[PDB]
C-alpha cells in the first residue's frame, strides 16, 4: 500500500498496529496440503556439472534434466566406484500467483 | 594415469599433474621443478659492500 505510486498497491487499506490477525487451522495437527498455481509461480533448473580431471565420465539426460556419472576406482582395495549427481536451482517468479486448499465443510 | 603437459619459460622446463580425489569432490594441480647445485670453489666468490 503505497501512497505516492498507487500504480502497484495489491490490497485495498494500510495495515495500522492493532489490527486483528488469526492462523489458519487447528492447533497441533498433520494434513497433506493440496496445491493450485499458475505456471510461472515457480521456476526450476539445473546447473551442468564439468568433468573431475583424470576421471572418466559420460552424462544422460532423463526427464530433460541432465546427469553426469564418474566413474573411478580404488586400486589397493581393488574396487570399482561411481557416483551420479545433480545441481537443482530454485526460483520464486512470484508469490501472488499460488497457495494452498483444502475443502470447505 | 595422471595427466600432464610440460611448458618451457626462461628456459626452465616444468611439469603440471592434474588429478582430483573422487570421494571429496575436490580437484588438484601441482607444478614442479628439481634444481641442482654445485659449488666448484668458495674463494672464487664472496659478498661486497662500499669503503667510508
Amino acid at each position: 500500500y503505497d501512497t505516492t505510486n498507487p500504480q502497484y498497491n495489491s490490497v485495498s487499506r494500510q495495515v495500522e498496529a492493532g489490527d486483528a490477525v488469526s492462523v489458519v487451522g487447528t492447533a497441533s495437527q498433520t494434513m497433506k496440503p493440496n496445491l493450485f498455481y499458475n505456471k510461472f509461480f515457480c521456476g526450476l533448473g539445473s546447473i551442468p556439472l564439468p568433468k573431475l580431471h583424470s576421471i572418466d565420465s559420460a552424462v544422460a539426460t532423463y526427464e530433460g534434466f541432465s546427469i553426469r556419472v564418474h566413474k573411478y576406482a580404488d586400486g589397493d582395495a581393488n574396487v570399482q566406484k561411481m557416483r551420479f549427481d545433480l545441481l537443482p536451482a530454485y526460483v520464486c517468479f512470484n508469490p501472488h500467483m499460488g497457495g494452498q486448499f483444502f475443502g470447505n465443510p
